Order: structure tokens, then sequence, then C-alpha cells
């Protein structure tokens, strides 16, 4: 912990970085779930309390794992469910300066945080 931001707020940046259009299509109809891995369901290695973005209908379709630790985000995404994740490490600053530059944008980004499902 001892961090800043909230995971909710960071995941939008992490998926605007990785298929922003797929993030948008799903938020348009609220079809996007924000949920945590946990020792809960079938998952790959190295995500043990990572947040994962998927749509409720896109299970095998497309998926984006992320976790902010400190001032880094390790985005772990794939286009094939049955194979391991890629890795994009960025600083939390990188993502903020890509998808949180302006003041007006702080609406839209936080709007994508408030048009997700959580369960």
């Amino acid at each position: 912990g001892h961090m800043k931001f909230t995971d909710q707020q960071i995941g939008v940046l992490a998926g605007l970085a990785i298929s922003p259009e797929w993030l948008k299509q799903n938020i348009a109809a609220n079809q996007l779930v924000y949920g945590i891995v946990k020792p809960s369901d079938t998952v790959p290695a190295g995500v043990d309390d990572y947040s994962y973005l998927v749509a409720a209908d896109d299970q095998d379709g497309t998926i984006i794992f992320f976790k902010a630790e400190g001032q880094t985000v390790i985005i772990k995404y794939t286009s094939q469910r049955n194979t391991k994740l890629k890795a994009k490490a960025l600083t939390l600053s990188q993502l903020k300066k890509e998808f949180y530059q302006t003041r007006s944008q702080k609406r839209e980004v936080d709007d994508y945080v408030a048009g997700l499902r959580t369960e």
C-alpha cells in the first residue's frame, strides 16, 4: 500500500494504452467488468492480486491484467486467452502523461471509471 491514486483510476489509463477502442465499446454499454484475480479462478502465473479488465461476454475474447505498485504499472495483456501475457511496464507518470495530460480529460477518464461494472 502506502501508494497514491486508486487502482480503479489507473486501469482506465492501462487499457487506453492497450486497445482503447475495445475499452470504449464496452464502457458504452457498461459491459466491462473490473475484478481482481485472487486465488479464485483459472488464471496464469504472476497476477496474484492483479486487477483484470474483461467484458462479461469477452472472456476468451480479450483480457488486460494490470497492477500499480509504487510508481510503476506492469500491464499484462494478450489477444489469446490460452497463451501467457505480454508485459508493458510503464511508470505511473508515463500513463498519466499519455492519458491524463489535460484538465478536461479528467472528466472522461474518471467517467470510464464510473461506467464500469464490478460484479
